[PDB]
C-alpha cells in the first residue's frame, strides 16, 4: 500500500500515523500542494 510505504519510511509521518493512522499522516505530510 503506497500511503503506508511512504509514511513508515519517514520517521515523524510514521510517529504521527501511530497516533492517527497512516491515511491522516499522509494527507497531513504529503497532501499539500
Amino acid at each position: 500500500e503506497p500511503k503506508r510505504e511512504v509514511c513508515e519510511l519517514n520517521p515523524d509521518c510514521d510517529e504521527l500515523a501511530d497516533h492517527i493512522g497512516f491515511q491522516e499522516a499522509y494527507r497531513r505530510f504529503y497532501g499539500p500542494v
